[PDB]
């Protein structure tokens, strides 16, 4: 991988692997978002970090508030997905990170992604809005003209999404994580949250449809002693509103939305 | 990757991915059997496969893990390219052997190995059997037939019996299933999810204060889907041995059986 000419953004390409691919032989959405999570700690690394000298003495740290991702076609088992990624200061609210997917071989757009991050303690837990010290840091490698994945006025990954009532028509309960689903940190990878929502899609979804677009909002961490409980309702292609929660209290961890097409 | 040049193994080289890593940022023993699995499956492209054999497709026959026996000495770190090399060889009737060997692709040193036993299982029926002679034809012209061992030595610790945990387990880790990201392309459990099951009954204070150094991993009969798992562990020895068992939540039924070794950090 290797940051543009500019520097202002980063580019690498990614070999889809046996184990990566579900029952079409396609790479999984949980594939998609490890590698644009792979794609974005490279990015950092090249450009000398993603905590700030700064963030780093203040006990700072980026955390994802909601992840977007819109897939046209997934790449099959031995393809070369190329992805390009870049970020963006959003003022004292946080910053964005972008992700744009392409067929290495034809060069078109396969999908996008979309991700706001907001600063927070990492011992008191507590969000701070950004502070110009570190904004400053941080605008030397973001464009500074707009750049977005996701340009359209009232587009998908900024939609407001609503709280699950019970009943919810399907669910998926006592879901843990193993050590396979924890980070260096030993904090629950994100890319887990969105494997259980999917886990309470009913898999004659699966079988019949092509996930085409997933908003994930994260309110809360899923700590390594918890144990979630999945929850989804039809609200409609198929649309989902989904729900995770901890199995005790009913505390809500993340909520999000799903749109699938038929094969 | 591509095929040496007699075309009787088959090279790969990897870079170590920021979510393949642990607590040290270095490679878990999960992420090196999933691209031990990885050039496995590329090797079999390489020569021709789609590794069912002609024979085997028409006949309904696949080739399934009965064991797998994993040495590291050192962990690939974050960032760094570990290159992996593999081959094949059969065992007359009873099956066949995959072996691998791992090298530090700056400095060539091995850093690890791993070998496999595969046995032939009807898809449908789950009947074991012999290789037969028209199968043996057909995948030799791809294997060595001098012998090629991972692991030569006379005493060795990839052919040592297993025994079974008798109970009560010192440790345990209740209720594991799997979810989608954990099954193959043709929605069977991956084999590597087996080795995280084991891992959940180890202690963190073990994974802590030490490294797993080896893994010998029976498999005896598969999850499905809808199944539950329990994984069991006890202590059985500088370095700290342990005896595993998975087994069916309901039942009792057994999966799998296994040990790992730990040395001290
Ligand atoms: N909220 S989180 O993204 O799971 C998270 N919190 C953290 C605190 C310290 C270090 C890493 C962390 N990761
Ligand atoms: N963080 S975890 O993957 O949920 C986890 N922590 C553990 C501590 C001891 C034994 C098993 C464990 N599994
Ligand atoms: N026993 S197994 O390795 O989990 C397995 N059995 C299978 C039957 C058909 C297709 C793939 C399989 N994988
Ligand atoms: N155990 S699994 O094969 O990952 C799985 N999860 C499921 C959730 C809903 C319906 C079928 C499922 N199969």
């Amino acid at each position: 991988g290797s940051l543009t000419e500019d520097g202002l953004s980063y580019k690498e390409k990614f070999v889809v692997r046996s184990y990566e691919v579900g029952s079409n032989k396609t790479a999984t959405v949980e594939t998609i978002a490890n590698l644009l999570q792979e794609v974005g700690c490279n990015h950092a690394q090249s450009v000398g970090f993603a905590t700030t000298t700064t963030m780093r003495k203040l006990h700072l740290i980026w955390v994802t508030a909601r992840m977007h991702i819109e897939i046209y076609k997934y790449p099959a088992w031995g393809d070369v997905v190329e992805i390009e990624t870049w970020c963006q200061s959003e003022g004292r609210i946080g910053t964005r990170r972008d992700w744009i997917l392409k067929d290495s071989v034809t060069g078109e757009v396969t999908g996008r992604a979309t991700s706001k991050w907001v600063m927070m303690n990492q011992d008191t837990r507590r969000l701070q809005k950004v502070s110009d010290d570190v904004r400053d840091e941080y605008l030397v490698f973001c464009p500074q003209e707009p750049r977005l994945a996701f340009p359209e006025e009232n587009n998908r990954s900024l939609k407001k999404i609503p709280k699950l009532e019970d009943p919810a028509q399907y669910s998926m309960i006592g879901l843990k994580p193993r050590r396979a689903d924890l980070d260096m940190n030993q904090h629950v990878n994100n890319v887990t949250y969105i494997g259980w929502v999917l886990e309470s899609i009913p898999q004659e979804i699966v079988d019949t449809h092509e996930l085409q677009v997933i908003t994930l909002d994260y309110r809360r961490e899923c700590q390594q002693d918890d144990v979630v409980d999945s929850l989804t309702t039809t609200t409609s292609d198929s649309q989902f509103l989904h729900l995770l929660r901890l199995s005790g209290d009913g505390q809500e961890i993340n909520r999000g939305t799903t749109l699938w097409r038929k094969k």
